[PDB]
């Protein structure tokens, strides 16, 4: 469609991040399929809270960044196909980047809330090779976290971001786990768009698959992951 204006915020490695340009696994996913569609884009950093928002006063077209499609927020914007798999957030302090795999945790300790899916997945996806402590809660994992007693918490988004911001704590940030396990799957990462916008939805899937079928999203999955 000629012209598209995409949004993220560029702070959730390895889909999107700060290279003075937005970089990463979903910047090159968009830089692929406006190039397929002949459009012309750009990519914009905005605060996280003011992307939904923004998507429906129509200031962008689409949305991205490591944004997992869920139930939830099939309510608010509608959703391309997935073009990833979902991500596990693991929520760390910002000055030390963290590889999230089982020789990049080494001797990292991960807060958990206790016998929830977060703890079987932990489990399975690393095993042995990180310590996990339990919570009762994921703010109790929180204070840990942010005393400095575990490197990494890992537990529901919106309610750990909630928590952050009541209590003014900047200091921590989320870097994304794609999930491998099928056990785990959920609906995958996509691109949204305002909710009823079809005229854009079809074309950004054919687009999506259009990259699929040609090799450019080979390349560019083998590029990070
Ligand atoms: N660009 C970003 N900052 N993305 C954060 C995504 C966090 C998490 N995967 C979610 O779907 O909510």
């Amino acid at each position: 469609t000629d012209t598209i204006k995409f949004a993220t915020e560029a702070t959730y490695p390895p889909y999107v991040y700060m290279g003075g340009q937005v970089e990463g696994f979903g910047a090159d996913i968009v830089k692929a399929v406006c190039k397929q569609m002949q459009a012309v884009c750009t990519i914009s950093n905005q605060p996280w809270d003011s992307l939904i928002p923004s998507l429906k006063l129509g200031k962008f077209d689409a949305l991205f960044g490591g944004m997992n499609i869920t139930t939830a927020r099939q309510k608010e914007v509608d959703f391309t196909d997935p073009y990833y798999t979902n991500s596990v957030s693991f929520i760390a302090d910002k000055n030390t980047p963290l590889t999230l795999s089982k020789q990049g945790l080494k001797g990292k300790i991960i807060g958990v809330q206790g016998g929830t899916t977060f703890d079987s997945y932990l489990q399975d996806s690393f095993g042995n090779s990180i310590t996990i402590q339990r919570y009762p809660s994921e703010e109790d994992a929180l204070m840990d976290l942010t005393s400095g007693r575990v490197d990494a918490v890992v537990g529901d988004t919106p309610l750990i971001k909630q928590w952050l911001k009541q209590n003014g704590r900047r200091e921590y940030v989320l870097i994304g786990k794609p999930v491998n396990d099928p056990n785990y799957f959920g609906k995958g990462v996509g691109i949204a768009v305002k909710k009823g916008n079809q005229a854009l939805l079809l074309k950004l899937n054919k687009a999506l698959a259009a990259i699929k079928a040609n090799g450019v999203y080979a390349a560019i999955v083998q590029k990070y992951f």
